[PDB]
């Protein structure tokens, strides 16, 4: 298991840590506009066409890393 920091929503802190499933081989950070997501993620959808689609967003940054804990709002810039 890996893990991560995982919220079903977007808000600006999460904290809650999870022990993610098997079928997870990430951790997922990303800041679209205003919101804040963190997610149990597939290294295979580390890519704007899978992360833009999946959080139905447009503009965004993300950041995708394999140790636990590690996605951290602070891995990406204001």
């Amino acid at each position: 298991m890996l893990q991560c920091y995982n919220c079903p929503n977007p808000t600006a802190d999460c904290k809650t840590a999870v022990n993610c499933s098997s079928d997870f081989d990430a951790c997922l950070i990303t800041k679209a506009g205003l919101q804040v997501y963190n997610k149990c993620w597939k290294f295979e959808h580390c890519n704007f066409n899978d992360v833009t689609t999946r959080l139905r967003e447009n503009e965004l940054t993300y950041y995708c890393c394999k140790k636990d804990l590690c996605n951290f709002n602070e891995q990406l810039e204001n």
